[PDB]
Formats: structure tokens, C-alpha cells, sequence
């Protein structure tokens, strides 16, 4: 994959599973213009997202659904989504890991480009 | 304050000092518009962004400046900002510090909500 | 402080408040000795652990009680403390401070060391 | 596996290769015993550390060394590894992934716990 996504519940230590996952480019107008999206696996891993043609140098926002995510908790989030933006492509073509370790008022996100 | 920002540098072990920091609120037209910006000081820490009247309710951007900060180390980071989006009160004032734990290409990011 | 520690809750965005902080350092027989103890503040801050003089080089270790503090959340956490290791003072007095974001699965530190 | 480290470079934004890993279980005169070890792969991942029988309950240090790891970057990390502690294997059998993004002053850590 070009691009994949891949998301942990930090609370209860499990993948985040069946999470919208929903990724913008900043367009000309310097609005988000909707890229790619999906809902993470089993595995908490949301694969299949772009093509490496598809996948140009740009600006690209991940944005992971986490409104109704910590409701059976009884906590509602600092946010109704944990956001990551990344700067991309920008020395030819890479593939993009994005990790996200996720709480309620905290996350972690790391990006691990490779090739 | 009502709203505080406080950066470190997870690479090096210290305060990120004279980091550029922009806020953002969520207009109308889903536009960010400007809210408040500054430096960060020797601790790190970004203080005297707004008032309590000021901090109105809304959708709140934070953008650390990232760009240049690792040049010295020879790095270039995924993403020429740290952001974190909040989503404000709700319910009576409260006091907001958001903590930034950054490297290149991971950050740590919480919102202390008090009040 | 030659030493502070200060934890914050990451699931409900707040400081980990009157949580219990013991501090060891690493012996002749290869044991933790213990070094130092006190409760976080209303802050989440704990100061006044220890002296410049008593704070010599060495390996220690800050065992932060995590067994009943999500309780209420109902989940119980991957380990009974977060624990973080640190190598010190390898040249003369620096001042540490260990930054602790908590989750029950997932914990983000970061030692902030200044001359 | 019963037991996997995964292990990443949120420094350089890669996977942390050939980086030896020690894994101890606490014993009964509250030393650690040595459990399993090895180095991690091309993906960041050390597989192949133990069986599901030999993963008996117990307290478990995960133990990853990065005293050179960012030599080449000019800095000496906060401590020589990157630790990690867990409770294991109540309640029948229970897999583990343990994922630590690593940089010379800080770290975080995640243990991923399923019900296979
Ligand atoms: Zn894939
Ligand atoms: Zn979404
Ligand atoms: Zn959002
Ligand atoms: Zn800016
Ligand atoms: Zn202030
Ligand atoms: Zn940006
Ligand atoms: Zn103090
Ligand atoms: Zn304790
Ligand atoms: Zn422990
Ligand atoms: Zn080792
Ligand atoms: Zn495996
Ligand atoms: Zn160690």
C-alpha cells in the first residue's frame, strides 16, 4: 500500500476496530478536498486506501472518527476526531505508515515512510 | 490562563523554545480563522494567548512550527506543523493547557481540560 | 527541583491527582534501592523528591502507581505501575523533570534534563 | 505469537532495525529472569520469542537497547533502553503485541492485548 493506516485503542489495549477513517489533500483553494476513505480492520489496519499513481506530492490530512469511539466508557473526547497531517511525496514516490495510539485527551501518531 | 501551550523537544530532552505557535477557531464557512499566536518561552510554554471572554465556544486549531526545528539535526519532519484540534467548553469555563511532545516524525499530544 | 515528576490522566484530560510516586535507584547488588517517594499535587506535579547533593550519577527508576487509579473506569491496566528508567547526571548537577501522559494500555514519557 | 515487539524510529520516521530486544520474567526472589531475546527485523518487528505454553503468567520486562541507536545523530538517550512492563496471560490465553515509538528523550508505548 501507498498508504496505510493503522489505529490502537490505548484504553483497552486492542486494535480500533471498524473506525472511519476518512483522508483529505489540500486543493487549490486551500480547502480539504476528500481523497480516500474506509473503516479499519479486524486488525485495527486500514489498507487498499490510494494508488501510487493516485498519490501525488501534496498535503494530506488523516482524520480517524473518534466521536462515539469512548462512549461506552461514559468519556467524551477532547475532539470527534484525532487528525494527522503530513507533508508528502515530496522527494518521489514513499509509502506512508500512519500509527496512531489513541486515549480520549491524548494520542500519539507516528509516521514511518519507507522506500 | 484559559488556553496554554507547552512544547518539548522528545529528540533532544528539553523545552522547544522560540517555537512559532498559530491558533485557529473554526468560523462559519469552515474556514480557520485566526485566533491568537506567539513563541514559545525558555520553559517551553506559550502564555497570555487569550482572556476567558475571548476563549469562546468553537472548534479550536493549535499549529506548532516544526519545519526548521530539527535542521540542525539533519532531519526533515513529516509535516512542516504540529497540530492538535480541540473542541472547546460546552459547559462553563474551563482552562485548557495543550501538551506537545514532538519529534520529527511522531508526536504526543494532550489536552488538560480543567474547571 | 533536582527531580520532578508530573503525570497526567490521558483518558480523562486531567492531572493524576494524590497518585503515589516512588523513586529507586539502582544498588551495589544490582537491586532497586529505594530513593524517594511523595503523591502528585492537585497539579499532577510532584516536588521536593530529593536534594542536589543525594541526587548523584547512577541508573534510577519512577514507579508511578497506576493499579487502582482507572478503577472507576472500569478496565484494569496492562501492569500494576508505569515505570520509567533514566541514566543520570553523567556530568555534573542537571535538573530532571519526567513528563508521564498515562493511558491503562499505553504510556508516553518524556525526561526533560537542563543545565 | 504469543509475544511480538514492534519497535519504530519516531525520530527518522522508520521501522527500528537490528535492534536487540531482552525480554525477563520476574521471579520469585524478585530478580528477572531471562525470558527470551533477539534482534528486530526489516519492519521493526522481533517475531518468534515464545510458544503459548512457555508464556506462563506472570510480570514481564521488555527491554529494548538504544544506548547507540542514535549515535549517529549526535545524541545519548535518556537511558540506555527503552523499557516496558506488563502484567501477562490472566484470564486463559492472550496474545501480545508490545509497540514502542522510541526517541532519545522520550517514548511511548503501547501493549495490545487480544483474546485469540
Ligand atoms: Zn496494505
Ligand atoms: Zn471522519
Ligand atoms: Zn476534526
Ligand atoms: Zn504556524
Ligand atoms: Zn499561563
Ligand atoms: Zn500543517
Ligand atoms: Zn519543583
Ligand atoms: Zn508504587
Ligand atoms: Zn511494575
Ligand atoms: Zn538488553
Ligand atoms: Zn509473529
Ligand atoms: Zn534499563
Amino acid at each position: 500500500c501507498p498508504l496505510m493506516v493503522k489505529v490502537l485503542d490505548a484504553v483497552r489495549g486492542s486494535p480500533a476496530i471498524n473506525v472511519a477513517v476518512h483522508v483529505f489533500r489540500k486543493a487549490a483553494d486551500d480547502t480539504w478536498e476528500p481523497f480516500a476513505s474506509g473503516k479499519t480492520s479486524e486488525s485495527g489496519e486500514l489498507h487498499g486506501l490510494t494508488t501510487e499513481e493516485e498519490f501525488v506530492e501534496g498535503i494530506y490530512k488523516v482524520e480517524i472518527d473518534t466521536k462515539s469511539y469512548w462512549k461506552a466508557l461514559g468519556i467524551s473526547p477532547m475532539h470527534e476526531h484525532a487528525e494527522v497531517v503530513f507533508t508528502a511525496n515530496d522527494s518521489g514516490p514513499r509509502r506512508y505508515t500512519i500509527a496512531a495510539m489513541l486515549s480520549p485527551y491524548s494520542y500519539s501518531t507516528t509516521a514511518v515512510v519507507t522506500n
